């Protein structure tokens, strides 16, 4: 009954039961994969106004595709990330892993500088295609592009880029794909963005902010940039959602912190995220 | 050679009947079908309670006065669902959604699937429905006060339990013109999205000697800890084999040398623990 796209960009359909969770999707899909930890992933839909929300895998699956997606269509994805990807035990894991920062770093998540997308265009590269050719590199210049479409209008710049990469290809001769790719997450995981998930909301002196979710704890950001908070997870006592609003309580103060966010459905939802991630970082710690 | 027995149908009627020797356990439910004209008998069995107090699945194919004399605290079985569908809408016959709907309302109103105030109102608004009729066919709705609406146990604030009430006969007006098949069916729909829906387990103890409810589920084995360290459960693709030797049930896990080991209070119980896991299994694998 189900449709999902895989982290290879690969569209599978898979038929499962009529009110079966997004849990048992999710194990169905890890199965398929032979992943065997699945914890740090889950699946996400376009709601009805196409922003990206992560089901609650423990609920019925269709009844949420039915409510909130604008089309039946899931997304493979990595949901709790690591401080560290060597804590991820088998290469089925990392590789999944790999193709979602990969994901992160294309689509601008994580955003990059011109120098590292050509650094990490260099392992990806080793890592996707193995030991540089000369004949397959020209071939390659042809068939792809090796940066989004976008990202390098200017020709010169562009042929420069490609130059640089080829010669960090050859100088990655002989690492095997799995070290390619562990080379390459140990990069992204350093890089500003990693792990990251914002959303907008309002103080409660009505200023516009980014609050989300980070390794460290929940994040404030105002159009300031002259002070970014970071409450840790260690020093939250409670967290909460009441209508539009979603709330902080700190071990250490007595005043409560208020964000106000677009909806009621939308201050549960990024309380339902805080509240996983919360979890997920004091197991992991 | 005679045992006096007695049955409890899902309208918590009680019928007496005597049981010969050779009286099997699928014969007794056979005829329990048939008082009811009950044709998808697969889902129904008869219980007791043991002499623990526990409840026990009779074995259908060896005789019923033998289990009841070695086992039951009293010769009285119980007419239930043994095996809980994930979806009512899977019924076929009107006699089979009706005798689920009796037993998914005791199922409520016993609090074996725990409801909050505003759940058992809502369901009750729809069981009154279905039992009664349009509230506009009685001269007074004075028969709201007669019957148990709510699960016991967790009411006793008598001004909440009359708004509570109140509640509920409002909910049986807006529903006139709704049939009983189409409440039932709500109903059912309504309680089989519940937490504990169609969840039985049993007692055992861990290997750590923890005193842990275990049970079979669409997705596995289930492992309950009353103290509530973590329910868990072990997927069905993970279980390469089941046992039940001497006084315990183990699974043998798939892709490992994992053997989880649990001690039951007797060999008969390591012995019934597993022959209910391996039925709801096929049951479960009946189902796609």
């Amino acid at each position: 009954v189900a449709r999902i796209q895989l982290l290879n960009n690969e569209f599978v359909e898979f038929t499962l039961s009529v009110e079966s969770t997004g849990q048992e999707s999710l194990e169905a899909v890890a199965q398929r994969l032979e992943l065997r930890e699945v914890t740090y992933f889950s699946l996400w839909y376009y709601n009805k106004q196409n922003q990206r929300r992560w089901v609650d895998l423990e609920k019925p699956l269709k009844k949420q595709l039915d409510k909130y997606a604008l089309e039946p269509t899931v997304y493979f994805g990595v949901v709790f990330y690591v401080p560290s990807v060597s804590q991820l035990q088998q290469e089925i894991t990392r590789y999944q892993y790999y193709l979602q920062l990969k994901k992160d770093i294309l689509e601008g998540s994580i955003p990059c500088t011109l120098e590292q997308a050509i650094q990490l265009a260099g392992l990806a590269v080793q890592a996707d295609f193995g030991d540089f050719d000369q004949y397959e590199s020209q071939d390659f210049l042809q068939k792809f592009a090796l940066f989004p479409v976008g990202w390098l209008q200017d020709e010169k710049v562009l042929e420069e880029a490609t130059q640089k990469v080829a010669l960090l290809h050859q100088k990655y001769r002989g690492l095997t794909a799995p070290d390619a790719e562990m080379l390459y997450m140990q990069e992204v995981e350093r890089m500003d963005g990693y792990g990251e998930e914002s959303y907008p909301a309002k103080d409660s002196q009505g200023s516009d902010i980014s609050i989300g979710a980070c390794l460290e704890g929940i994040f404030v950001k105002h159009k300031n940039g002259r002070h970014p908070v970071v409450f840790r997870w260690h020093d939250i006592a409670n967290m909460s959602h009441n209508k539009s609003f979603f709330a902080l309580e700190l071990a250490n103060k007595e005043e409560t912190i208020q964000f106000q966010t677009e909806d009621m459905e939308t201050a549960k939802y990024i309380w339902r995220l805080c509240v996983a991630r919360h979890k997920f970082y004091r197991l992991n710690q």
